[PDB]
DNA sequence: TGCAAATGTACTAGCT
DNA sequence: AAGCTAGTACATTTGC
């Protein structure tokens, strides 16, 4: 049901994990290129379905607590 | 030469306040248009160059406290 | 791909 | 003429 990163509705399990559509396209582009992308916040930015936009940081800092990778 | 917003190279005094260009039509958009930012921090990001798209209800809310308004 | 929104740039209109 | 900004068209970005 549940996207592990933004909580949206998963549309299967990418990279690993149960994730939405636009996550699995998040860190395909963010493991395959440069990923220095810096918070606004506190490192602890809310990624939610509508606020997964603003923090690309904290946003592939969850993809890799989920446990996204290559295999 | 600083934007009071975002800390790019100034292009003028808009709508009161020394501002880049990118926060000057930001700011006319923010008011006059319809947004649904929301923040996911704390009311209370960094903006600067970079950060200034992560959170644009942060840059409205620093834009008005810097100063900004539609009149003069 | 295809479409729309968001954002940023570069320019023009108009004043003083 | 200079020097200024608000508006606006276009380009780019970004996300579905
Ligand atoms: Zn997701
Ligand atoms: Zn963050
Ligand atoms: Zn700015
Ligand atoms: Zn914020």
């Amino acid at each position: 049901h549940m996207c592990l990163v933004c909580s949206d509705e998963a549309s299967g399990c990418h990279y690993g994990v149960l994730t939405c559509g636009s996550c699995k396209v998040f860190f395909k582009r963010a493991v395959e290129g440069q990923h220095n992308y810096l918070c606004a916040g506190r490192n602890d930015c809310i990624i939610d379905k509508i606020r997964r936009k603003n923090c690309p940081a904290c946003r592939y800092r969850k993809c890799l607590q989920a446990g996204m990778n290559l295999e």
